[PDB]
């Protein structure tokens, strides 16, 4: 009956789901890895049937490993690139040891008895990518680009020789690009398999940041058992210099390198490079440093000449979302733009002239899934039904629209190569996970996972239920939230409240989807738990989110206080016992709200909080606030330091000391400012821990601390 | 009527005392620094009379400063060396700008209108030392020795060339020597003013250690306002290499440098050098790495030859207190030795023959004050009366012993240049501070200070009273301690208990001397506060102190546990409500006691605490434990890590992150192990703070947190 935190932090209630699902190039099958990690099995999109195991560790020849982590197909589906020994660097980048496995069928009718081959004789590799004809793979190692010709007995050549750690990176983004522009690779083949193009990052003039490493446990870093070590990398703080970037091309046949004559600002960005279906046109997406002039260029890989193709200006800032929704077809490309105050899908010609605006209306397109070149149709995801919901929609050449999703809540799709079939994951507040196959009309072909077992297990526990709600601020805005009530609820009783939030620009934590979390536990202990996404939050247009431009956190704090006051109006809430917490931007938000000047909170917890935006990185910070030189007062009014003396309530700072995102510096400096103000607070710092704050019993330790802190300060 | 914590932390109740009393060469007078530090004034030992003002900032000529911090008289009495702009480095080293003030009476007959002179036209100087005749001064700057000839224009010469930071130190100890042998100088003139001797420390192959520095506040480290920086220094953890040391002599007339041919162990120590009354005998004191063999060598500054004069072997270790109690007379020198199980005074010929053991008994001689060569009288200090007490004693040429100290308590003496008079600073639990002037025989000639108006101020508040007691552990050992009860105590009521302790090898906290501390405030808040010195502590002989050898902490934790059980038996104590606290070893002893096994402590605070001796430095740690390799089992049995699973009570860890003595690494690693064990606990980390944890509001902040933790955990 009773909910145990250990089961939660353990992931005991984690819904079953298929992992490692990769669409085959055929358009009719998908593959998934086995639970063991010993096999890649090919299943069918139309029926869900298993077809055969295409790869097996205990069946290959020359296969030394016995587990692999991930894999991709060659464009035509006869080779596999299988990744082993995957080792994280940052959130998106990793090294791995890759093997090429051919899928030819042998004299017994199977594909599983073939000879594995190594991608490279040297050390582990990064971001390997097939050429369009499947005959070549480029990867990056030690900040240099290497090319393997598979038609030449995997002949390896070195395409770049300038890379150095903390100086020059070839093909892979630096730290801040990788995190805030969302990518791990800037390395492309041309349509005709004759050129390679890549971004080159001179980061040598970027500041260096370092933090201590100890031995710690889980993992224990044994060489540091007596004397500590450190981590050193380039990380540009707000207003400081970013990497100098250039786009270069390598003529495979002639071994020649060229530098595209790209007329961008000295301090500009080059978030992506993507080769088009034109082998003589390479798309280069550029931003100005204000990040509000998206300039898409087409560059000629030989002439080095670049022609401006499109510009999307915003009165605020372009968002990273947009770049990867730009898919290139033989005659056209796609684009996601908020130019009309909402995220919508524009269809453009390869000459730069608009063709069609495919969507419109007061709602947000979230993803562009693809364009079916057979029936003229567009497939995308959207929140048209509710901001809290996501569904899958089709629009045909004639402009008729059809909602493919069959249930209401959150729908996440994965289409086949041909776009004939797709695999849907559905969830909502009551449905943990419904995985199905579906056709292009959305008709259900088969239910793959339905999670009977989890529900039955849950049916024996007293789980508090979330219900959405809405309320109106004092100046007239309607905000969405959810409330979880303890299981013997009674509006004659008076309850404490824990508010959770994130509140970061463009984010949403109030969604019609399913989770049991630490907040579920708190409610099972007798706490009303609320969450309200306020101003600056996503899903409701550019206006709702970008009201915070140049002065962030202020309006978010005012709406968190608004939520506290609305709840204090309810007869069943005890206004002297509201607490607030959050993580990342949310920890910042706990700070801002608790020191907003209106003394409505009794306790709060700030986990890995930025405290003054001059400590955080260029791309994210500047997108919203500009440089400190240009926006001094905004920095002043957006800083937790400025309003610290008005802090009211008891605080718990929680930070990991090996946080390479929000630096521990934030916590150190803010804590010292609170010590000089004379404010009493509490601390919990975790050794060798990152932004995630995980490792062994770390998370159970952490959530037990939060539970104790709020039980004691109420 | 109510004691305030701000008055404790701001030193409102500090007893009045005298500064800078330096006996003059006359044998009849002393000099002291004026209250405001603008005047150096002469006084008579016999009458207490102000005789004249030697120096006055307001009267001196061409004097740019308005304040000074210290002064050193010339051996002849001709000149004064004034120290201004005193800037600490570590705990005993510092740089200051020094001035030579001539002391010649004018036409008016006064010595207060002469032109002050700079010692060096260059930069700040360290440990400046006079030559016996007073015509020369040696000092250190930038790790190099400099000589100034006063007879010849105050001319400066450079004795040494190879000083490099973090590599070669000349005349000054490296970090660990300064801290654990307790000295700041290794730089001396021969008796005939012809030679300089010094220790040359080569610390190049000593491990570097480093920790982050932020901007902080009070002081704010301004260049670190965006990017942190670091502090780096040499620091060998236990069993790592120490400095390569060697003695050197510089010929003042011929500029020749020689190195003494000294048969010391490759891993041995030279804790001190000292010139004797014979100009051709330099005494070098040497230890082995086990610090259990003390070897006194006499060395020829010109032949480089070295003759072993003395060998003192201890079964445990030699204590530091011997080194500075070796005083050289024309035919004899002094020595303190624990050979007899107690610290006693031995009188040796300058040929190495023992002449006599001057003291005997079951008591310890703490300091050797001197020898009156006129009447063959010895003067020293001792706890003969009680381990809690300290008194001045005389022993004449026939062996008659006479306690000089009139009152019982703690008596601290300062003698005249002739041993014919001495100033006495007396205190005990009921007496804040008596400063008197006394004679050879011990009579009180005058009472300079009685600290009456402090007794006045205090009467107005309810100050809890300390009182001593003893108790017997379950194995017959009797322990000394004090108990402080709240000014409204009733045997009818049950009270909660706060135990303070330090417990480090050789130390005493239960002493008959006066203080108002944080513990006094807790007592005024309703706590019975107890301090108990347990096994391992000083005052009672080598057997009782050094029973902990090779396995530290275990028996000290046992006796704190016994203290808790004994208090729990008392009819007026709530045994479910007892707490423990400490700083340094004291914090380590908080740790060890709270995880001893017998779960008696409800709460506890550990400030700046060590947690595994493999983290701590070479000299201190190896003195009691030897190296981690030789004593692995002892290191494992003494680790706070090894017993961490048995930790009981709520614990607060408090550390300064810039702690250069107990590295914050101790805190990080111990906290991590407690996380992986699932032990909840609290943290308070102080930014940019060292072992003493101070600056701006810091202390007022720290002690408030400690108050609340104990109020909240009872
Ligand atoms: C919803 O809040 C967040 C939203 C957003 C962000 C971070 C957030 O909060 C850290 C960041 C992106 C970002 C995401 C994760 C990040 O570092 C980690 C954080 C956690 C904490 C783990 C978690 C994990 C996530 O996925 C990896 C996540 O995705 C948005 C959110 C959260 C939060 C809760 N949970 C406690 C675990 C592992 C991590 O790296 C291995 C560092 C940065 N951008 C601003 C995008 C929107
Ligand atoms: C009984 O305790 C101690 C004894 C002993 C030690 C340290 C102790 O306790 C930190 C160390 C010597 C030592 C002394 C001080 C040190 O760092 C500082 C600590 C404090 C804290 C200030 C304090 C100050 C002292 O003198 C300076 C002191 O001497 C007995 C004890 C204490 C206590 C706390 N009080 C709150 C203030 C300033 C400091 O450096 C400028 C670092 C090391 N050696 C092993 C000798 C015996």
């Amino acid at each position: 009956k009773a909910l145990d935190l250990k089961d939660i932090t353990s992931g005991r209630f984690r819904p079953e789901n298929i992992q490692g699902v990769i669409p085959m190039p055929d358009g009719e099958h998908y593959t998934q890895m086995s639970a063991d990690g010993t096999q890649i099995i090919k299943y069918s999109f139309r029926t869900g049937e298993k077809v055969e195991v295409i790869f097996d560790v205990n069946q290959a020849r020359e296969c030394d490993f016995k587990n692999f982590d991930s894999y991709q197909f060659s464009p035509d589906g006869d080779k596999l690139l299988i990744a082993t020994r995957t080792t994280p660097i940052y959130r998106h980048s990793y090294t791995a040891v890759h093997y090429i496995y051919p899928l030819k069928r042998n004299d017994k009718g199977v594909t599983t008895n073939n000879i594995i081959e190594r991608l490279s004789d040297g050390g582990p590799q990064q971001v390997p990518v097939f050429s369009p004809d499947g005959t070549m793979i480029a990867f990056v190692r030690d900040n240099n680009i290497f090319l393997v010709k598979l038609l030449y007995g995997n002949s390896e050549s070195q395409v770049t020789e300038d890379g150095k750690q903390n100086s020059v990176l070839n093909g892979i983004p630096d730290w801040v690009y990788e995190e805030e522009f969302g990518f791990n690779r800037a390395l492309e083949f041309s349509a005709d398999n004759t050129m390679i193009a890549f971004i080159r990052f001179d980061e040598s003039e970027v500041p260096s940041y370092s933090f201590p490493m100890f031995a710690g446990e889980a993992p224990q870093i044994t060489p540091l058992k007596d004397y500590p070590g450190e981590y050193t990398y380039k990380y540009p703080k707000a207003g400081y210099p970013n990497s100098k970037v250039e786009v270069r091309t390598y003529d495979i046949k002639s071994h020649v390198t060229r530098t595209m004559k790209l007329p961008i600002d000295a301090d500009g960005y080059i978030p992506r490079i993507r080769f088009t279906k034109d082998a003589s046109k390479l798309a280069v997406m550029t931003l100005n440093r204000h990040q509000d002039r998206f300039d898409l260029y087409f560059a000629d890989p030989r002439s080095t000449l670049c022609k401006l193709v499109l510009r999307d200006e915003s009165p605020y800032y372009i968002k990273e979302n947009v770049f990867d929704n730009i898919k290139f077809y033989p005659e056209t490309f796609s684009l996601l733009s908020e130019r009309d105050g909402f995220s919508h899908l524009y269809w453009y010609s390869m000459g730069g002239n608009l063709i069609k605006k495919v969507t419109n209306g007061k709602y947000e397109v979230k993803d562009f899934l693809g364009y079916d070149e057979a029936d003229g149709s567009f497939y995308y995801t959207s929140n048209e039904e509710s901001p809290l919901r996501k569904a899958v929609y089709k629009i045909d050449k004639k402009g008729k629209k059809l909602k493919l999703s069959q249930r209401e809540g959150t729908n996440t799709p994965l289409f086949s190569q041909s776009m004939k079939y797709y695999m849907n994951k559905f969830s909502n507040l009551d449905t943990p996970m419904l995985v199905t196959l579906n056709d292009n009309t959305g008709k259900t072909l088969k239910t793959l996972i339905n999670n009977d077992q989890l529900k039955q297990t849950l049916s024996g526990y007293a789980i508090p239920q979330k219900e959405f709600f809405t309320f109106q601020t004092t100046d007239g805005v309607t905000l969405n939230g959810w409330m979880m009530k303890p299981a013997n609820f009674s509006t004659s009783k008076k309850y404490p409240v824990l508010m959770y939030q994130y509140s970061g620009p463009g984010s949403q934590q109030v969604l019609d989807t399913w989770g049991i979390s630490w907040e579920t536990y708190m409610a099972s202990l007798g706490y009303i738990v609320v969450c309200v996404d306020g101003r600056g939050t996503g899903g409701r247009g550019e206006a709702f989110e970008k009201c915070t431009y140049l002065k962030i956190g202020v309006k978010e704090a005012k709406d968190q206080v608004e939520t506290a006051l609305y709840l204090g109006k309810q007869p069943y809430v005890d206004k002297d016992r509201i607490g607030i917490w959050g993580w990342s931007y949310g920890g910042y938000m706990t700070l801002m709200s608790m020191s907003e000047g209106t003394p409505v909170f009794k306790a709060g917890v700030a986990v890995a909080a930025p405290t003054d935006w001059r400590f955080y990185d260029t791309i994210y910070t500047e997108r919203f606030m500009r440089t400190p030189k240009e926006n001094a007062e905004g920095y002043k009014e957006s800083s937790a330091f400025t309003r610290a003396d008005k802090l009211h309530g008891n605080l718990l700072l929680v930070h990991g000391m090996a946080d390479d995102n929000v630096h521990f510096q934030n916590c150190a400096e803010y804590a010292e400012h609170l010590v000089q103000l004379g404010k009493q607070f509490d601390m919990q710092v975790y050794t060798n821990r990152n932004h995630g704050i995980y490792g062994g019993n770390t998370r159970q330790h952490l959530y037990t601390r939060l539970t104790n802190f709020f039980l004691n300060n109420l």
